[PDB]
DNA sequence: ATCAGAATCCCGGTGCCGAGGCCGCTCAATTGGTCGTAGACAGCTCTAGCACCGCTTAAACGCACGTACGCGCTGTCCCCCGCGTTTTAACCTTTTTGG
């Protein structure tokens, strides 16, 4: 498989048939579907990083919507990223 | 009815084939940078004054804190219905002594 070949996770295939079928480009090179299934990797990475790390400061073994939204808010840069998402039963940070 | 497990088929991966998109090189010449001189309106330094922001006092009145009462999403009382057995009716049948 191609996510073997470049030591990923995530699929390679289901990405370049995405980009193929969504009506993009009139071809799509290889190197684009690694790339991007590469950041994607990265990012989610880092998103259940924190969201692990946020739930066990709850003293919780699983992931709830509410940490996810913790993580998120409380991270500058992810924050920014996701600036105008709302997450359905993520709440609010306490701010008083 | 969703969740876990068995069977298979279709979609990701291998194989091979073609055509062109784009990399590469080379050439043109526009425009972007670069400087220099001259002019003068704009910036600036400063002075001066006052008006507006900020602190302080007062008033009150209208939100919060609180106890008493209100209301449409959920609990009791009943208008409505299909169906049962019943009540009521028009009808048919049979026979009218013995010798």
């Amino acid at each position: 498989t191609r996510s073997s070949r470049a030591g990923l996770q995530f699929p390679v295939g289901r990405v370049h048939r995405l980009l193929r079928k969504g009506n993009y480009s009139e071809r799509v090179g290889a190197g684009a579907p690694v790339y991007l299934a590469a950041v994607l990797e990265y990012l989610t990475a880092e998103i259940l990083e924190l969201a692990g790390n946020a739930a066990r400061d709850n003293k919780k073994t699983r992931i709830i919507p509410r940490h996810l939204q913790l993580a998120i808010r409380n991270d500058e840069e992810l924050n920014k990223l996701l600036g105008r998402v709302t997450i359905a039963q993520g709440g609010v940070l306490p701010n008083i």
